[PDB]
C-alpha cells in the first residue's frame, strides 16, 4: 500500500553511501558501524556538513567522510512519506513496534526486499535538495564495510577550510584559496596599520565612548583614508558603483560588531561566530549583492576582510566594551561567514521568479502560484491557465497591468479568461497587442495590493496550432507584471517561465 | 472519467433556482423582458454581480447599469466542475471534443445524463481565486426560460461618479468602511472652498515661483504650503490623525502632488476616464488615503474630505511648479473612484499576512507557510505532524537566528530530530530547548543566511504523545527570528496557524 514509491526504489549489489563523521570517530568508525537509525546519503560533500564537533557545531574542527558498503544484496525502499505512523500503517507493520527496528527483521525483509540482505530506506535529503538519505537499521548495518573518503583534520588547514575547499569540488563556481587569503589579509592589515596618513586618521579619533552617529561619521572617514591604500585599490574600484559596498555601510557594520562583542566572547570562536551571524548587513563586506557574489578572487576578498578588520580595531573604543580580536577571532570568525554564505551560492538553487521563489521588489512580492503554472507546455491544441500571485508590504502600490509572450497560433492570449482576481474581485482586463511578440493586458478596474490585499493574476494562453514552439523561438522566457510608474517607466515585476513537453 | 472533472459533491437539483446578473447602463429595462443573446453568465453573490454593471467604453469610472435577479422554473441541476478547461471536460465527459461545451450542455442528450430529472444543467465553476463567491454558466437556448426581476437600478439612485454601486456593495458587511460619498463629496467642495481664501493660505501661494522649476524646489514648496495649510480649522482633525504615521507627513503628500503634476496633461485633465487611468499607476497614494499597515486609518466622511481637499490644493500649487482648474474637478472625481476601489478591497475577507500562504514581508525578508496544510495543526491523535515555511529575503545576505515554538504539555511537543531548516538544499539541524511560558526556541547549528538566490525551507515537527483534542494555546503564531537590531531584539516574522479537527 502506497507510502512507497516503487519508481525511486531498486536493487543493488555492493550498494555504497556516504556518512560524515565528527572529529575523533574518523579512525574509529573504519573499525565498522556501531550504535535507529544510522543515516548515510548519496551526496558526499552534504555528508560532509556533518562532520562539524558537536561541542561547536558554528565553527569546530570538521572530522571527515566516510564510504560504506553493503556486501552482496541490498533493497533500498524509496518512501513517499517520513510519517511512521502512516508508514507502519500502510504496510501492515505493527503499529505498536518501532519502524526502524522492524525494516531489520527477517519478516519485513522477507516481503518487502526483493531477495536482498536488508532494506534500506530512502527519503528525499531536504527541501531544494535532489541528494538523498539513507536510514539504516542498527543490526543490519553491522554488515557495512568503511572506508575512508577524506580526512580534513589531516589535511592541517586552519578553521573549517578543508570541509569548505572539498564541498567546493562539488561544482568544479566560487572556489577560493582560503591559505592564500589568510596571508594577504594578515599582510594586507599589517601593511595598512603602518601607513603613515592612516596613523594619523587614527589619532584624529575621540579614542572614547562617543555617540553611534558619531563614531559613524569618523569611520566613514577613515574607511575613505583606508581605500586610498594601494592594497585595497582593486577594493577601491569594485566598490565604487554598488551602493550596498560604501563606506557608510562598512562603518555600520563596525560600529554593529563593535556593539556585540564583550570580551567572553571575544575570546572565544564559537561564541564571537554566534554574535557575528545575527548581525545584518554583512553583505556589504562579503561585497555580495543583486544575486551574485561580486568579490569573487582571493585578492579583493583578502582586501574587504583587511579593511573591515582595520575598522572593527577603530571601532571598539568608540562603541565597545573590549578594552587583538579585530585581527584575531574577528578574522577568524569572518572567514566561517564568508565560506558558508559562499557555499550557499555555490549550491543549485531556484532564482526569484522562477518555480516558486517569490520576486521581490519595490515593495511587492510575485510569484508562480505552483511550479506547475511556472510551465507552459507546448505541441497541443488548446487551453492553459496561470496563475501569479502578488501583493505588496505596506501602502497600497497598483498593477498597471502585464506582458505576455506571443506566437501567432502557437501561445495566444485567452482575452476573455484571463483576468486578475483582488481579494476575490474578479477584474477582467483589456489586451492589445505591441511587438506582436509582445501583449500587453491592463485591468478594466484599478487593482491596488498591500498589506491585506492579495491579487491572484489568471493568465489564460491558448493554442491554435499543435506545432511546438521551438528554443530560439520565445521573445523572452518572463511575463512582466507592471508595477507603480516611476523617463517615465513601470516598476518591473519578472515571473520566469519554461517552455515543456 | 466524469468524476474527474465533475465535483459530485458540490452539485445539487434546486427548485426555483436563482442567481444573479450584472447588466450595464441602456440595458437595465431591457434585460426584464428576457435573457436573450457563447455563454450566459451568472453569480450567486449579487455584491460581486454589481462589479459587472460599468460602462464598457469607460471600465475605470463609467456609469454603473444595475442588478437583476433571474429564476429558472421547475428543477434545474447545478453541475460543479473542478476544472475550467473545455477540452478536458469535452473529453472526460464523453462529449463531442468538436463543439463548443455549453452548447452541448443545452441539449437533450447532456440534460438526461448529467440532470438528474432536471429540466436543464447549469455549469458552477469558483468564481474567482480568493472568493467564496460561485460563477454559474449558462447555455443560451435554455436561458430563455428565465424569469428577470431587478435588484437594484444605480441610476435611479441618480447619483454621482459609481456611488450607487459601491454603496450597494459595502452592504455585502453591514469591520466595514460603509461611507456616505454624497456627504464627503460635499465637503470636500465646501473645505476646498474655505481653505482656498485663507489669509496664511492665499499669502503662501503669491511666495511662490508660479513657474517650472526642479523638483527638489518644488517638494520644498509643497511641503511648507501643506504644513500652513494644514493649520486650518477645516482640517483640524486631519491634524491630530497624520500627526504621527511617516505615511500621512507632508513630505508624502507632496510627493504624491508633484507626481500628479508630473502625469497629468491638458489630454489627461480634460477626460475623466484619462485621468483616472493615470492616477492609478502612480506610488504613494496610501498617503492619501491614510491607509497604513493593514488598517484603513481614514475611515470617517469628515476626515476622508479634509485629506482629498488638501490633496486637491496641493495639486494646484504643484501644476505651475512642475506640470503643464482639474484640481478641483477632475482630480477630485478620480482620487474619489480610486478611494472607493482600495475601500471595497479592505471589506473583502481576505487573508493578513503570515496566514496560510500569504506572504509575510518585513525587513527585507519574505516567509510564508509552503501551503493551506502547512499552516494548520491538526489534533486528536497521538503521532508526528510535519510543518513547511518557505523564507527569503531581498537582496543581500540576512541571517536567521532561530525560531520560536509554541507548545502544550504532552499534546504539542517539538520532535528535535526532524525539525531542521534546509538553505538551498543544505540541511542544516537545529538545537532546541523548552524555554519559560511555553514555547521552544530552536537554534541552528551552521549559520543560516538568505538573500537573492538564497531561500530556505524551514521545517517543524511535532508531536504528539496524547490523543486528547486541544482545545481553546498561548499563542496562535510561529516566530521565526530574523537578524538583531533601547534593547536588543530579533527581528520577527510571524506565520499563523489554526488548530483543527
Ligand atoms: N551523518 C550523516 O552523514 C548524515 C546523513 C544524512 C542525514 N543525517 C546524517
Ligand atoms: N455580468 C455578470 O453578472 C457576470 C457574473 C459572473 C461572471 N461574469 C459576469
Amino acid at each position: 500500500d502506497d507510502v512507497v514509491d516503487s519508481s525511486k526504489s531498486f536493487v543493488m549489489e555492493n550498494f555504497s553511501s556516504y556518512h560524515g563523521t565528527k572529529p575523533g570517530y574518523v579512525d574509529s568508525i573504519q573499525k565498522g558501524i556501531q550504535k535507529k537509525e544510522f543515516y548515510s546519503t548519496d551526496n558526499k560533500y552534504d555528508a560532509a556538513g556533518y562532520s562539524v564537533d558537536n561541542e561547536n557545531p558554528l565553527s569546530g574542527k570538521a572530522g571527515g567522510v566516510v564510504k560504506v558498503t553493503y556486501p552482496g544484496l541490498t533493497k533500498v525502499l524509496a518512501l513517499k512519506v517520513d510519517n511512521a505512523e502512516t508508514i507502519k500503517k500502510e504496510l501492515g507493520l505493527s503499529l505498536t513496534e518501532p519502524l526502524m527496528e522492524q525494516v531489520g527483521t527477517e519478516e519485513f525483509i522477507k516481503r518487502f526486499g526483493d531477495g536482498a540482505s536488508r532494506v534500506v530506506l530512502s527519503l528525499p535529503f531536504a527541501e531544494g535538495s535532489s541528494s538523498v538519505e539513507y536510514i539504516n537499521n542498527w543490526e543490519q548495518a553491522k554488515a557495512l564495510s568503511v572506508e575512508l573518503e577524506i580526512n580534513f583534520e589531516t589535511r592541517g588547514k586552519r578553521g573549517q577550510d578543508a570541509m569548505y575547499e572539498y564541498m567546493a569540488q562539488a561544482c568544479a563556481c566560487i572556489n577560493l584559496d582560503w591559505d592564500v587569503i589568510r596571508d594577504k589579509t594578515k599582510t594586507k592589515i599589517e601593511s595598512l596599520k603602518e601607513h603613515g596618513p592612516i596613523k594619523n586618521k587614527m589619532s584624529e579619533s575621540p579614542n572614547k565612548t562617543v555617540s553611534e552617529e558619531k563614531a559613524k561619521q569618523y569611520l566613514e572617514e577613515f574607511h575613505q583614508t583606508a581605500l586610498e591604500h594601494p592594497e585595497l585599490s582593486e577594493l577601491k574600484t569594485v566598490t565604487g558603483t554598488n551602493p550596498v559596498f560604501a563606506g557608510a555601510n562598512y562603518a555600520a557594520w563596525a560600529v554593529n560588531v563593535a556593539q556585540v562583542i564583550d570580551s567572553e566572547t571575544a575570546d572565544n570562536l564559537e561564541k564571537t561566530t554566534a554574535a557575528l551571524s545575527i548581525l545584518p548587513g554583512i553583505g556589504s563586506v562579503m561585497g555580495i549583492a543583486d544575486g551574485a557574489v561580486h568579490h569573487n578572487t582571493e585578492e579583493i576578498v583578502a582586501q574587504s576582510i583587511a579593511l573591515s578588520s582595520l575598522m572593527v580595531a577603530q571601532a571598539i573604543p568608540l562603541v565597545g566594551e573590549l578594552v587583538g580580536f579585530a585581527a584575531y577571532n574577528f578574522v577568524e570568525s569572518i572567514i566561517n561567514l564568508f565560506q558558508v554564505v559562499h557555499n550557499s551560492y555555490n549550491r543549485p538553487a531556484y532564482s526569484p521568479g522562477h518555480k516558486t521563489q517569490p520576486f521581490l521588489h519595490d515593495g511587492y512580492a510575485v510569484s508562480w502560484n505552483t511550479v506547475e503554472d511556472s510551465i507552459i507546455r507546448t505541441g497541443f491544441q488548446g487551453e492553459s491557465g496561470h496563475d501569479i500571485k502578488i501583493t505588496a508590504e505596506n501602502t497600497p502600490l497598483p498593477i498597471a497591468g502585464v506582458l505576455l509572450p506571443t506566437i501567432p497560433g502557437k501561445l495566444d492570449v485567452n482575452k476573455s479568461k484571463t483576468h486578475i482576481s483582488v481579494n476575490g474581485r474578479k477584474i477582467r482586463m483589456r489586451c492589445r497587442a505591441i511587438d506582436g511578440d509582445v501583449t500587453f493586458c491592463r485591468p478594466k478596474s484599478p487593482v491596488y495590493v498591500g498589506n491585506g490585499v492579495h491579487a491572484n493574476l489568471h493568465v489564460a494562453f491558448h493554442r491554435s496550432s499543435s506545432e511546438k514552439i521551438h528554443s530560439n523561438e520565445i521573445s523572452s522566457d518572463s511575463i512582466g507584471v507592471l508595477g507603480y510608474q516611476k523617463t517615465k517607466v513601470n516598476s518591473k515585476l519578472s515571473l520566469f517561465f519554461e517552455i515543456k513537453s
